[PDB]
């Protein structure tokens, strides 16, 4: 079972107990976007994170309270009728706003609580080239390339789990200049057992500055049900100190995966390096969801054979 | 060998490598003192701790280049006298000051640098208690209960190494409510080779505060020697990452050892936690060395029967 998070007196994690850390709620995100959550039913925005005004515009003690009728009157009703009561927390709005001086907003819901996501924003012969590859090393290694195309990333992975939930990097599209890591094996233990949990049901993570401070929600507990708001399906939540360090002594500076998922299993991650900070586009995420989920169709087939 | 310090490009510690960690030259202090070092000729102030103008009223970047001729004009004759050129790093001076609305100093010489420390400054039957002790077990347990009088601490504990470098809580004198280490044994790793060592030169160190960030020392290295400042002798010294880690998932928010050394060799520690942060008076803890020399002679009489 897992430990509570730190904002409820459980202890910072160490390599006895990653396994027990509850990453899924760190009442907290990374600062590069905001997040409100909002009740469901009245749109009362009930948690704010701490960077709200530099985003929002608001002050923060003037946004919690307000509701969404308030704050975003052009889609606080069709956000209302795209994210019902009782719908998958799989299931996401997305709109673009304009704002003083673009912002995208990603909804999902989790119970009776909205979860928004604000941060900055501002093809076809990829799925053609994955269908093509004639073997699995070949489709590896097109799904890293074209990754890598699409996105700039300094390195692009396939990383492999085996039965034992050791990894290996069995392609990897990479900048010149960057030592492989091609064939290379790691323990089971550098993606923890919650985390390939956690990765099978929400498909897309990232860390966009691996120094960042993560920023707190406040109030950190959600008012409805005084309990841990959940943040797993929140590409905004903080990522694991834990893996933050580790990526740091890579000098990985910003980390993205995908999950490859095969059968209702973890199969891989195609997994994702900058040496400095980076913000990929909303957008840009959305198509590499898409490329994930036509990858673990692809990887299905050509691994039968 | 050490890892390089994180200042020269060296990766953060984690269990895998904690004794590669070069703890003696954190280029930082603890922030409820100042440091200066100063050339032992010229009396040049060559390095400080960012915070050197809470304590010494001055501006930082003023501080840097001026002489202790005109910082410290009636000590800085006495320093040069009590610290000349070839000395130990054990030799200490120690003087308190008035200042703008007291401040001990201790300064000691390593090479060609002295490393003066500023901290805010404002017994004899405890010798005698130890002599009494008719076995070792008695001794520890006075000796325990003897430095909690003397300290006001929450616990304090003989802390044992064994032959493989564990270590055993053997006698612990401690504040109501607390649960109990005695007879309780630890790792060889939870007290590394590089600190054991460190230990057996440097016979006192403390973390007043095991929530404080280390505040850096400008320029983190010495211009004399373009290298590390050694600090294993400065109190101030920041304290490992990872112990004040372990320290907070202990519940400690104030720590402090002593060595006891016996033929030369590490015996053991009197080890000391607060549970709030808390900074023991400069004269208080020349107290606990000379309790722990006192303590070191009656354990090598009392073990050998
Ligand atoms: C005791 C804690 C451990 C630990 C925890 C941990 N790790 C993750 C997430 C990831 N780890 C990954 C591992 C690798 N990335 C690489 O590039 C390579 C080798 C080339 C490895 C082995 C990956 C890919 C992830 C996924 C996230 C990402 O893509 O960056 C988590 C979960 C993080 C989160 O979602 O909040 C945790 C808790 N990792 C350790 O090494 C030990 C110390
Ligand atoms: C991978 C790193 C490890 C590690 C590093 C580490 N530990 C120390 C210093 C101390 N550790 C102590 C251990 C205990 N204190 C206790 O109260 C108990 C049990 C009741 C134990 C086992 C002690 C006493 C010290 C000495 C300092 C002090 O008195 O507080 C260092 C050196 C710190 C420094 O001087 O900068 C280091 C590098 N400890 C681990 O547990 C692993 C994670």
């Amino acid at each position: 079972p897992f430990f509570p998070p730190l904002y409820l007196g459980g202890p910072e994690i160490t390599t006895e107990n990653c396994e027990r850390e509850p990453i899924h709620i760190p009442g907290s995100i990374q600062p590069h976007g905001a997040l409100l959550t909002a009740d469901g039913h009245s749109g009362e925005v009930l948690q704010m994170s701490l960077n709200a005004a530099t985003f929002l515009g608001q002050e923060p003690t003037v946004l919690r309270g307000q509701t969404l009728a308030a704050l975003l009157p052009e889609q606080w009703p069709a956000l209302q009728a795209a994210l019902p009561p009782g719908c998958p927390d799989a299931l996401q709005y997305r709109a673009t706003l304009d704002w003083p001086a673009h912002l995208s907003l990603t909804v999902h819901r989790v119970g009776e609580l909205l979860i928004l996501e604000f941060e900055p924003t501002e093809l076809r012969n990829a799925m053609f080239a994955l269908e093509s590859a004639p073997n699995l090393r070949a489709l590896a290694e097109v799904a890293t390339q074209t990754v890598r195309e699409l996105t700039g990333f300094d390195r692009v992975m396939l990383y492999k789990f085996a039965p034992d939930a050791t990894g290996e990097v069995i392609a990897e599209a990479r900048r010149e200049g960057l030592h492989a890591f091609l064939g290379h094996r790691f323990p089971a233990s550098d993606i923890p057992a919650q985390a390939r949990a956690l990765y099978t049901r929400h498909l897309l993570r990232l860390t966009a500055d691996t120094r960042a401070a993560a920023v707190p929600l406040d109030p950190v507990l959600n008012p409805q049900t005084n309990a841990p708001t959940p943040l797993g399906g929140a590409v905004l939540r903080a990522t694991s100190p834990m893996h933050m360090q580790y990526l740091r002594n890579m000098g990985v500076g910003s980390s993205l995966s995908v999950s490859v998922v095969v059968g209702g299993q973890l199969w891989g991650l195609i997994a994702c390096h900058h040496q400095t900070p980076y913000v990929l586009p909303p957008d840009l995420r959305t198509t590499l969801e898409y490329l994930g989920r036509l990858l673990s169709l692809q990887v299905q087939v050509k691994e039968a054979l």
